[PDB]
């Protein structure tokens, strides 16, 4: 109960400290050369980000943690925008991401083994995130053979759009808990971390296959939208031009969607009209 809030508030502190003075410096560099041997608290940072119940975050406690995320993101940003990213980016990509991390999650199909599997979806989709958040994630991305990073595209279609459908075998629709609605949102933000993806999106989108269930029948894609709409809606939104076109000119023979689409376009574009003005009047004038 307090050797765990002690160390906390120290690693917390000492990873604001390095962030906002070894990096503040413009010529903090040779302070690092002063700190050289730093390389144990970035894998003590790195652990944190990753697994953060190991170290300090054990509490759990909604303040603490409320704030760890946003010191995390910040002492990234800092050891970007400054030298010596090499050991960052080696001892964090190489380790706490990889291609085999997403696949080596992706088996367990949501399975009875609930304590564990969203688990470490959910620690991983956090983190990467966070990371996007810091802006860092990029660094992780590892070279794919085109523009559109399948990195996550295909990690979109794999893990929710093959996902959800068990149309493969005709067996009995699987009903999503609210863990289930969180992971997804977490997922297709990745996904959406990632420029490219939407033409593919909507590929995912206006796409006449048909689930089977209960014996009625409804198209893959309709529940796809139905389900996740918010945050479809919205990445459709962010890129609103390029989607537009597509909805409009590469939809052909597609009554249901199109409509849907476009409706669920305009209405989540006007739920937020305070927020922003330059959102809808723009998709009202391309569409």
């Amino acid at each position: 109960e307090r050797y765990n809030y002690s160390k906390c508030t120290v690693v917390v502190r000492i990873m604001e400290f390095t962030t906002t003075l070894l990096n503040t410096s413009p010529e903090g560099w040779k302070l690092l050369k002063k700190d050289l041997c730093n390389t144990h608290l970035m894998r003590v940072l790195v652990q944190t980000l990753c697994e953060p119940a190991s170290i300090g975050f054990n509490i759990g406690d909604v303040q603490v943690m409320a704030h760890l995320p946003d010191v995390c993101v910040n002492l990234m940003k800092a050891l970007k925008m400054s030298p010596y990213k090499d050991i960052l980016e080696t001892h964090l990509r190489e380790k706490i991401t990889a291609q085999s991390i997403e696949e080596l999650c992706a088996v367990n199909l949501y399975g009875p083994d609930a304590q564990v599997d969203r688990s470490r979806l959910a620690a991983v989709v956090s983190a990467c995130k966070q990371l996007h958040r810091a802006g860092l994630l990029h660094n992780i991305l590892p070279s794919q053979s085109t523009d559109l990073h399948h990195s996550v595209g295909t990690e979109l279609l794999s893990l929710v759009y093959k996902g959800i459908a068990p149309g493969d075998e005709r067996q009995c629709l699987p009903s999503l808990d609210l863990s289930c609605k969180q992971l997804a949102s977490g997922l297709l933000e990745l996904a959406f971390a990632f420029g490219g993806l939407c033409e593919r999106l909507v590929s995912l989108l206006l796409n006449p296959a048909v689930l089977s269930t209960s014996v009625i029948h409804f198209s893959h894609g309709e529940y796809f939208y139905s389900l996740f709409s918010e945050t479809i809606n919205t990445e459709l939104l962010k890129n609103l031009d390029l989607a537009v076109l597509e909805l409009m000119q590469s939809s052909v023979d597609n009554t249901k969607m199109v409509s849907a689409v476009l409706n669920g376009m305009l209405d989540q574009s006007f739920r937020e009209r305070a927020n922003q003005k330059h959102q809808g009047l723009k998709l009202a004038t391309t569409i």
